């Protein structure tokens, strides 16, 4: 990897999240999104590094502050959509095309920490919040299909989740030291996510009504000994972090347990490896994977970009010196974004 480019947003605020859309056609322009301050922008990567600034969406609360953003597309016509959340605990559905608000998610009793969207059906959003649940959106109808939190869930904030490759299961971590397991594909699950498709309050007088999944199918705070703010499926293995100045690969039971017979009573971990580096020992730093899940990003607080080959690098300009927050590749693997503190984007090219 090459820098060939880097820029800074006029607003001087960290930006906390960058994602490339990985929904565009090869030939189609490759776009990214920022966020950070109450803002979400819009790049276009051209050849011969070129960033093109697209569109920029600036949020009526000037108190609001963007920390997560996440691609999909509408399940009929294909056209993209940019779900954003953050400081407010408001999910704000924006069209890219003309980067208007289309519809807006009021709910979660704090902050957002991050959004991700189910790998097979683009209208399954999951939220995560400081509010100590997860939840499930239908974007399609309007609805809040699940709350996963309560009595066993988790007891702190919660930092980040991902779903696994089919999305049949949910990994969530936060400021517990917990990293829990939800399965998604269990009846119950599978009925709740039926029945919000079938929901529409213009045949109705009664409320949609969600699930209230109080009890987790696995969990653990024996990887981490601080805030576990980035999680990510490898397979059925787990890639984690904390402020520890590692990423940790574990799987929950022993060395042969099959994840799908994992009982919520296991009491077991089995840790495969560690991914070790340095200066990244401060609170709400992530790491990305590619499409392909075969390179591994994490920038540290002094801006420094540390790349692994899944199948270490270190990545340094000498005018990029800030905290980089997250990182994002381009679908082919060609480009990684990383975006820092002082609101500078920097462009690594392969
Ligand atoms: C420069 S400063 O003023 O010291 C500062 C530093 C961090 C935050 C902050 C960042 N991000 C999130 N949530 C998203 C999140 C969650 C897990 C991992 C992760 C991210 C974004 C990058 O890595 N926050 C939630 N509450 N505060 C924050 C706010 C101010």
């Amino acid at each position: 990897f090459k820098c060939v480019n880097s820029l800074k947003e006029d607003h001087n605020q960290p930006l906390f999240g960058v994602q490339f859309n990985w929904h565009s056609k090869e030939g189609d322009p490759l776009v990214f999104a920022t966020v950070g301050s109450n803002r979400v922008t819009l790049y276009e990567c051209h050849s011969q590094g070129e960033i093109r600034l697209l569109q920029s969406y600036v949020d009526a609360d000037a108190d609001e502050n963007f920390y997560t953003c996440a691609w999909t597309y509408d399940s009929n016509t294909s056209h993209p959509l940019l779900a954003v959340a953050g400081s407010r605990g408001i999910i704000r559905i924006i069209n890219p095309i003309t980067m208007q608000c289309i519809k807006h998610y009021v709910g979660h009793g704090n902050a957002i920490n991050e959004l991700k969207f189910h790998p097979r059906d683009p209208n399954l959003l999951l939220s995560v919040s400081k509010d100590h649940a997860l939840r499930l959106w239908n974007i399609q109808t309007d609805t809040l299909v699940a709350i996963f939190g309560g009595v066993e869930g988790h007891r702190d904030e919660v930092l980040s989740a991902d779903y696994d490759l089919l999305g049949e299961k949910i990994m969530s971590c936060g400021m517990d030291h917990s990293l829990k397991l939800w399965r998604i594909n269990s009846k119950r699950m599978m009925n709740a996510i039926k029945e919000s498709y079938d929901y529409n309050p213009n045949k109705t007088n009664r409320p949609f009504i969600s699930q209230k999944i109080h009890f987790p199918d696995f969990s653990t705070r024996d990887i981490h000994r601080n805030y576990v703010d980035c999680v990510r499926w490898l397979g059925d293995l787990i890639l984690s972090k904390s402020c520890e100045n590692a990423i940790v690969c574990w799987k929950p039971g022993k060395m042969e347990d099959d994840i799908d017979k994992i009982k919520p009573s296991e009491s077991n971990v089995t840790i495969l490896g560690r991914f070790d580096y340095s200066q990244c020992d401060i609170w709400y730093m992530r790491f990305s994977m590619d499409f392909w899940q075969k390179m591994l990003a994490l920038g540290n607080q002094v801006g420094k970009l540390y790349v692994w080959d899944l199948e270490c690098t270190t990545l340094t300009h000498h005018k990029c010196g800030a905290a980089i927050r997250q990182t994002s590749f381009s679908r082919d693997s060609s480009i990684l974004i990383a975006v820092c503190d002082d609101a500078s984007i920097w462009r690594w090219d392969r």
